[PDB]
């Protein structure tokens, strides 16, 4: 059965206007800007920008990834299927 959330977790994130999108539940570093309650920091690959979010835009990655694992025309976003297929845990900075 599902757990919460955790960091590490891939998904596919929904933004209003943008395509469900390869992204990962960061973790915060010490010292760093935590997210509202309730939401968590995502990290979308290609982009390699952070959104905060709640679980109702996160679908799970293997799951999801039949529909949504498709090239798409957005900036980022092919680079972004490269990186979560083939080394989800980088450091990205």
């Amino acid at each position: 059965m599902p757990h919460a959330f955790k960091p590490g977790d891939l998904v596919f994130a929904k933004m209003k206007g943008y395509p469900h999108w390869p992204a990962r539940i960061d973790d915060i570093a010490d010292g760093a800007v935590k997210p509202p309650p309730n939401k968590y920091p995502i990290f979308f690959f290609g982009t390699h920008e952070t959104a905060f979010l709640g679980p109702k835009d996160l679908f799970p990655y293997d799951k999801s990834k039949d529909k949504y694992g498709k090239p798409n025309k957005r900036k980022g976003f092919n680079e972004g299927l490269w990186e979560i297929q083939n080394n989800p845990h980088a450091s990205y900075s």
